[PDB]
């Protein structure tokens, strides 16, 4: 089945642009936003952490207190491994079922690591160095001296374009950046056409 390969430092709106494809009609696959899902109220994985940890990792509306989590998980290493090997197979499992639940033309795959093998077109959101780190304060409110490390460890600009087979600058005007959504969304679809053929 196609498959775009969606990727981009922090900051530069990945989940923005992936969430205009769904309005489209793509199935959209991020890992960052299945592990969210998987330890949501209610979800056995979450009664695991709080059976394991204590009520205290659940809040007041039932969700995840991710500040005591990173808590735990900064004291104790070990409960890191635990913790993978509890939620990567409940992330496989649901990436795999929405794959298979699919009947989109193609399949957009959101991937913040770049695994450029193993889709069919690389889409590349980019922005300038410095919008990267302002959208990051903002969105996630943390701090810059972060916010510069977290971009020190990711590829580089340069690295990413190389890569790209398309790039959309997700700068300026929002009907202009959902316009060029559309565009590669048209693109998309006569390749997955070209392809089954
Ligand atoms: C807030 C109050 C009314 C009830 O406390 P509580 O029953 O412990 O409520 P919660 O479990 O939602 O609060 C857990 C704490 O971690 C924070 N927290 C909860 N979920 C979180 C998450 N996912 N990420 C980060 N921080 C989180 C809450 O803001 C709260 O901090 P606070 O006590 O300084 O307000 C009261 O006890 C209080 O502390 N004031
Ligand atoms: N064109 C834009 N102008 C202003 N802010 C934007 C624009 N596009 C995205 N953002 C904002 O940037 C923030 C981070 O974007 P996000 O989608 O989280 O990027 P990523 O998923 O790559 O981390 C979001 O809060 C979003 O509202």
């Amino acid at each position: 089945t196609y498959t775009v390969a969606l990727t981009g430092g922090i900051g530069s709106g990945k989940s923005t642009v992936a969430d205009e494809f769904a309005h489209l009609g793509v199935t959209v696959i991020d890992a960052d936003i299945i592990a969210r899902q998987v330890v949501e109220p209610g979800t056995p994985a979450l009664l695991a952490i709080a059976e394991r940890f204590g009520p205290q990792m659940i809040n007041d509306d039932g969700s995840l207190n991710r500040r005591r989590l990173r808590e735990r998980i900064f004291a104790h290493s070990e409960d890191k491994a635990w913790l993978n090997a509890l939620l990567h197979p409940l992330i496989q499992q649901e990436t795999r079922r929405q794959m298979q639940a699919s009947t989109s033309p193609y399949l957009l795959w959101v991937v913040p690591l770049l695994l450029t093998d193993k889709a069919d077109r690389i889409l590349v959101v980019d922005v300038p160095k410095e919008t990267q780190i302002e959208r990051t304060i903002r969105r996630d409110g943390v701090s810059r001296e972060h916010a510069e490390h977290i971009l020190a460890a990711q590829a580089t600009r340069e690295q990413r374009l190389a890569a790209a087979d398309d790039v959309i600058e997700n700068m300026g005007s929002a009907d202009a950046v959902a316009s060029h959504v559309a565009r590669l969304h048209d693109k998309y679809l006569m390749l997955a056409s070209q392809a089954a053929s």
